[PDB]
RNA sequence: GCCCUCUUCAUCUCCAAAGAGGGC
């Protein structure tokens, strides 16, 4: 709708393109009904999900309870303005609240301030410009004017340059906490007044709580369907957002591991679990590739764990807002290996009559239909399995998979439905049924299977 | 000032990158 195709590099858009063009694709539907779908994909990926999605931490509060207070401080950031907060029916933790947008009217100032890429999604999601966001602002920009923010989607902009001539995409516009001085550091740096998608900031709103989380990445941790008194492990963790849904659904009973290669990252799943009372999760520094111990705390042995959730790092290319990826055709191809190694320690890893569940954050056909194909002709022992709640589509031909197997993964695709042009009268003359299913499918890019390991090894 | 590469950290919801070297 607003926003131009998702600016990729000439290499890596043909690259998707030929994963999307394959014989078993463009033989079910056709040659011009498979490009289509492609290139809506690739103007999906430009656009925020038409939905806030919010997971309850049920180990300190009430999905009942946190409702009311984010009703309370919803009112207070729109003032009086009143959006309305759903429950899935499906996912009992997670709230959703509807995003208001794409404004197209709004009168673009001439003070003008470029934020990071990353943080330009942040805007476009419902958070304020903090400090550390901003790379360029209008030379002597007065501290409480009205200033127009502007997303550097290339990340080519150095930081406090005067100008910037590059790609930069608007997000609406605010009044400024801090002078340009001040900034060229923590706290307010923009107050967004008028952003273009209107949702709420849930910086630090209930910290012990919530946890804003992707509705296919909180309806991972239901389909990996953890037990109290389980010994989980969460190979790739951090920050941890599905490593605290596990503790939660099991309350707390049971044993939790997380690992993660990088060790500030490991120490946000240890603050993150002490913020919301988990104490059965044990967080780690560890290569996950390497966490198979033998004849001669990780690592551990062989046939260790009940369940093992592998969030396998991946080309994230299935985010939405995703304006600009810059990234080379090798940079988008180098988690391939990774992901089977990883992968390799977690057949080790799971005890027979175990449960597997291996989710990625992408699109692309080689990290989440072919990796599937390969296990389960690497590991006799594994087993596709349905999954509950089944929420996302099926699976993507290419793989050379079953019918029956494509049916029981759950591929989110952003190109399923149009992107909605959501204004306030539009609620008002919609159904609760009809904005459930809309949640379901304008989602993030995702991509979710679930095994079970026959025999021992 | 514009344009390029390269090294890592990174967008999987909210304090959001900073180095190396080239061309005009
Ligand atoms: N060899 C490794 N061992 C452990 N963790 C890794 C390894 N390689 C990458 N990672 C982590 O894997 C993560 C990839 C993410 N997709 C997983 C994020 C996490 N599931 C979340 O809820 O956000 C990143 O945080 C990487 O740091």
């Amino acid at each position: 709708s607003i926003f131009p195709k998702i600016s990729l590099r000439p290499e890596v858009e043909n690259y998707l393109k030929e994963g999307f063009m394959n014989k078993e694709i463009v033989t079910a539907l056709g040659k011009q009904e498979a490009e289509r779908k492609f290139e809506t994909l690739l103007k999906h990926l430009s656009h925020p999900p038409s939905f806030t999605t919010v997971r309850v931490n049920t180990h300190l509060a009430s999905v009942q309870h946190v409702k009311n207070l984010l009703l309370d401080e919803l009112q207070k950031q729109f003032n009086g303005l009143s959006v309305p907060i759903l429950q899935h029916p499906d996912l009992q933790d997670v709230l959703l609240i509807p995003v208001i947008g794409p404004r197209k009217n709004i009168k673009k100032q001439q003070c003008e301030a470029i934020v990071g890429a990353q943080c330009g999604n942040a805007v476009l999601r419902g958070a304020h410009v903090y400090a550390p966001g901003i790379v360029s602002a209008s030379q002597f920009m007065k501290a409480g004017d009205v200033i127009s923010v502007y997303s550097d989607i290339k990340g080519k902009c150095k930081k406090g340059a005067k100008e910037f001539d590059g790609t930069k995409v608007f997000l609406g516009n605010g009044i400024s906490e801090l002078s340009r001085k001040e900034i060229f550091l923590k706290g307010m740096g923009i107050r967004m007044t008028e952003p273009v998608y209107l949702s709420p900031s849930f910086d630090s709103v209930l910290p012990r709580y919530l946890f804003l989380q992707n509705l296919p990445s909180a309806l991972v941790s239901h389909v990996l369907n953890p037990q109290p008194g389980e010994k989980i492990l969460d190979l790739c963790a951090a920050p941890g957002g599905k490593t605290t849904h596990i503790a939660a659904l099991m309350h707390d009973q049971g044993e939790v591991i997380a690992l993660d290669k990088i060790f500030n990252k490991v120490e946000k799943i240890k603050q993150n679990a002490l913020l919301l009372g988990l104490n059965s999760i044990r967080a780690f520094c560890f290569d996950g590739t390497k966490a198979v111990k033998l004849d001669m705390e990780p690592p551990f042995l062989p046939e260790s764990f009940d369940r093992i959730l592998l969030d396998a790092p991946c080309s994230g290319m299935g985010q939405r807002p995703n304006m600009a990826c810059t990234w080379s055709v090798k940079e988008v191809a180098s988690y391939q290996p990774l992901q089977r190694k990883l992968f390799t320690a977690a057949v080790q890893l799971l005890k027979p009559e175990g449960v597997l569940v291996y989710s990625t954050c992408t699109i692309t056909l080689a990290e989440n239909e072919e990796q599937v194909a390969w296990a389960l002709t690497k590991f006799p022992c594994l087993q596709l399995q349905p999954q509950e709640p089944q929420i996302g589509g099926e699976g993507m031909r290419g793989a050379g998979l079953s019918c029956e197997q494509l049916k029981q993964l759950q591929r989110f695709d952003p190109s399923a439905v149009p992107l909605p042009d959501t204004d306030m009268d539009s609620l008002r003359e919609a159904r609760r049924e009809d904005m459930l299913r809309l949640a379901n499918k304008d989602s993030i890019g995702f991509f979710i299977a679930k095994f079970v390991k026959c025999k021992s090894t």
